[PDB]
């Protein structure tokens, strides 16, 4: 009987795995519930490709590449990571399938033009939160606490597009300039210098844009040398590697996050939970509290389940599989109940979270452990 195929490239080993490997799980888990229930329209679901990228451009390109190769491949899930992203974005764009990006954050993934809900990629819909839309609440938080910021950010689009709108929604707030910036490369083992600059510059805090493993050196190197500031990370960096690379040294770090995972929980988030420690149990990406998943799920895991649930809605409602009537299927899903966001669609419109799905959190100690909870 025939299926309906789909295709993964995704970072599923490495450093930066708990992208690749948590969205795998969410999809795969998304793919096991819509077939539960028939497949879509009575035809199952499988994942035919699932592929490695590492979060490597050049690997993504290869892998892409093969996946489109496939004529059976009726829509893609993305890798992470906006470097493996702008590096196959021109290919997917051309190619024309539905293509969700779950994770990226950099806006010209989906709205190359850099106005955002406007003039999207035809075929591509996006479940990340923004860069743009990040900045809003971290920026208002940094003008209003602080008043020398300094930033550092990973020498990637995430990075550079990161503090950009960063430092633009500080300004927007009325809040002073950041007083140093400096960058890094992914999987840099030594920060002192860029520290040292920050010290230089007497920063009151440092906002931070990259991901978790990296996060904890630079963490660690300010303890290092005796820079006891506030750390402001992005939602990407707040994940497991952080946790576990900078121990103590996570109080007091903050970060915007998309507040899915939060108590109370909406019945999508806490119907999603419940399925995923049923089949996973309370794993790495669940975190160490067995009844409250870990806020970060929303990054690492959920935003695959809905950027899976959204394709097979657009496939269930166009009751086709050819690739612009799935598109203007998806682009007139109104209001559906995510587990990160409600998603509304349109020609125009071509990603789901908004300010409204974010708040900022802060590590502090509850009793003899450390965890998230939502600022004053
Ligand atoms: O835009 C990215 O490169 C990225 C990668 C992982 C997590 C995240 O929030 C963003």
């Amino acid at each position: 009987a025939d299926t309906i195929k789909i295709g993964m490239t995704s970072a599923l080993t490495g450093p930066y795995n708990e992208f690749g490997e948590g969205n795998r799980r969410a999809v795969e888990l998304a793919v096991e519930q819509w077939n539960a229930k028939g497949g879509i329209n009575g035809k199952k679901i499988e994942i035919a490709m699932l592929l490695d990228d590492q979060l490597n451009p050049d690997r993504a390109v290869q892998n892409i590449r093969a996946i489109l190769d496939n004529k059976d491949i009726v829509g893609i899930i993305g890798p992470a990571g906006s470097g493996p992203m702008l590096a196959v974005i021109d290919m997917v764009q051309a190619d024309g399938r539905p293509y969700m990006n779950p994770i990226a954050q950099t806006p010209v993934v989906t709205y190359p033009g850099e106005k955002t809900g406007e003039k999207p990629r035809p075929n591509v819909f996006s479940f990340a939160l923004q860069n743009d839309i990040e900045a809003v609440a971290m920026g208002e938080y940094l003008a209003k606490k602080f008043k020398r910021v300094g930033i550092i950010h990973e020498s990637t689009a995430y990075g550079v597009t990161g503090v950009d709108y960063l430092a633009a929604s500080i300004a927007k707030n009325g809040g002073a300039k950041p007083v140093a910036t400096d960058s890094y490369n992914q999987g840099a083992q030594d920060m002192t210098a860029q520290v040292a600059r920050m010290k230089r510059a007497n920063v009151d805090a440092i906002a931070a844009i990259g991901l978790g493993k990296d996060l904890a050196v630079l963490r660690r190197t300010m303890a290092r040398l005796n820079v006891n500031v506030p750390l402001a990370a992005s939602n990407g960096a707040l994940g497991q590697p952080y946790q576990e690379g900078a121990g103590e040294l996570t109080l007091g770090t903050l970060g915007t996050m998309i507040g899915a995972f939060g108590n109370p929980m909406r019945a999508p988030a806490a119907d999603f939970a419940k399925a995923y420690k049923a089949k996973y149990g309370t794993d790495r990406w669940w975190g160490n509290d067995p009844e409250n998943p870990q806020l970060f799920m929303a990054i690492s895991v959920s935003n695959g389940y809905d950027a899976a649930n959204i394709l097979f809605e657009g496939i269930r409602l166009a009751n086709s599989t050819d690739p612009k009537a799935v598109i203007a299927a998806i682009e007139s899903i109104k209001d559906y109940q995510g587990v990160n966001t409600a998603y509304t669609f349109s020609k125009e419109r071509h990603h789901g979270i908004e300010t409204d799905g974010v708040k900022v959190f802060e590590y502090v100690k509850k009793g003899d452990k450390i965890r998230l909870e939502p600022i004053a």
